[PDB]
């Protein structure tokens, strides 16, 4: 994922493809809007991406889940045009955006840091303090424990140890030392097992932390977003012809290992087993990630739903925002009973609360009474149509009663979460649930790590949680949330 520049200007993206790039040779760079440079014809072409909390919209391209699933498409595809060639990402040497570097920081600072959060293969990368322009991989090795300083020298644009080979970036000598581990003279292997966490703090911290990081929020999301390509899972499922018009966009397509899969199909029809939805596991309660239904999957949507068991559904987005659907009427009028399939939905009561409308569903199988149970459905109006809420009051009182209705049922299944692609309002509510439902069970006495929650949840749905300013809502949530105890 080397082509993400986060710190370039634009003036200097195109000197660095033209000086050090040639015809194919691309970049991207970061409001929430992106740039994707392109060197053809010995000329730099600039294509905006959009992303207003959804998805990743290229502009006269496609809609996609993440900003690599973007690149990949490109490159493996006469499908830009303005005919516009991905050829050779041009890599990015700074390294801002590595959980590893640090920049200005001390040797007692990192030694403190080290020895208050890290364990064996532990390090991290700092500026020198004796020697300017130079660098110190710090270190931690034990089980007695140690820390150990390697003095990295910035010789004529490149990195080295002291010794051997000399690398162009502090990435290249970091992906080498990790690989090929440096050996002390009595023995000692020096082990680059993973970078020192920075992310995870007590919850009592949060009120500091977010003040630190409103002086900060976009480079922890850089830093998250850098991560996204360890994720290598197969989408093949959403892929297939017959399931192509199944989803509501072409390319945000669910994990293969997660993905919802529906059993007691119609014989008549040849792949009846998919749905746009994957399971989501925090690592008490599960998730279904999935998209608004489209007018040929509201039958699916039912049968996932009686299948799953699931009693609680949150819909976060309007049936129409901007004059486009986000989502079908897949639920009765008030007093109706609609059958969609073989599955059979009573709209009992419709509650309208400030911010939301509760829907008493009660959901059974066509030819079977018994199978009856109530469905309820919190319906979230109030989400503005671009962005993020101002106070994040609305959405804590909101989940808080989500909450309650699901763990007041026996036995309930996942909660079923969705919005037009379900990647990023599901995605802020289901990470802010989880994290809610820590501090719920544990008050302030527990850590939270927003970026590696965001991690652990993209490991099941590529593109949960899509913008900066969503980001920092989930912070602004965690926090008000924590204030309120």
């Amino acid at each position: 994922r080397r082509w993400f520049h986060p710190n370039i200007t634009g003036v200097e993206a195109e000197n660095l493809l033209l000086t050090r790039g040639v015809d194919g040779s691309f970049l991207a760079r970061p409001p929430g809007d992106f740039t994707l440079s392109v060197r053809r014809n010995g000329a730099v072409t600039h294509i905006k991406i959009q992303n207003t909390g959804d998805y990743y919209d290229l502009y006269g391209g496609e809609k996609f889940a993440t900003l690599a699933q973007l690149v990949q498409y490109y490159m493996e595809h006469g499908q830009l045009k303005e005919v516009i060639e991905l050829k050779y990402p041009l890599n990015c040497a700074d390294p801002t955006s590595e959980r590893w570097f640090h920049g200005h920081l001390s040797g007692k600072e990192a030694e403190k840091l080290l020895t208050e959060k890290g364990k064996h293969g532990s390090f991290l990368v700092r500026e020198s303090q004796s020697h300017p322009g130079d660098f110190v991989l710090s270190v931690r090795t034990g089980d007695k424990s140690k820390v150990t300083h390697v003095m990295i020298r910035c010789q004529e644009l490149k990195y080295d140890v002291g010794g051997g080979e000399r690398f162009d970036s502090l990435t290249d000598l970091v992906e080498h030392y990790k690989k090929n581990p440096m050996v002390e003279t009595l023995g000692t292997v020096l082990q680059l097992k993973q970078p020192l966490n920075t992310t995870r703090i007590n919850a009592a911290e949060i009120e500091s932390r977010v003040r630190e990081l409103s002086k900060g929020f976009w480079e922890e999301f850089e830093t998250l977003q850098q991560q996204e390509c360890k994720l290598l899972y197969s989408r093949k499922e959403g892929q297939r012809q017959e399931n192509k018009n199944k989803n509501r966009y072409k390319n945000i397509l669910p994990f293969d290992h997660t993905r919802v899969v529906l059993h007691d199909g119609d014989p008549n029809e040849p792949v009846s087993d998919y749905i746009n939805a994957n399971i989501i596991m925090p690592e008490k309660k599960s998730y279904i990630a999935t998209q608004g239904c489209l007018q040929n999957t509201v039958n699916d949507f039912w049968r996932m739903v009686f299948q799953e068991n699931s009693r609680v559904i949150v819909m976060t987005t309007k049936e129409v925002e901007r004059g486009k659907s986000k989502c079908v009427k897949y639920w009765p009028d008030e007093y109706a009973l609609k059958e969609y399939g073989v599955m059979r939905v009573r709209n009992v009561k419709e509650s309208a609360a400030h911010d939301y409308t509760l829907r008493e569903l009660k959901l059974s199988k066509v030819g079977q009474g018994n199978t009856e149970r109530t469905v309820w459905q919190y319906h979230f109006r109030t989400w503005p149509d671009h962005g993020v809420p101002s106070d994040p009051g609305g959405v804590l009182d909101f989940l808080e009663e989500v909450h309650h209705k699901q763990e007041s049922i026996m036995d309930a299944g996942p909660v079923v979460v969705h919005c037009s692609a379900g990647i990023g309002r599901t995605g802020t509510f289901i990470v802010i649930d989880i994290l809610i439902d820590i501090i719920r069970e544990k008050g302030v006495d527990c850590d939270i790590d927003v970026p590696k929650t965001i991690q652990m949840v993209r490991s099941q749905r590529s593109g949960m949680v899509q913008t900066e300013a969503q980001y920092r809502f989930i912070y602004m949530a965690v926090q008000h949330y924590i204030e309120t105890l």
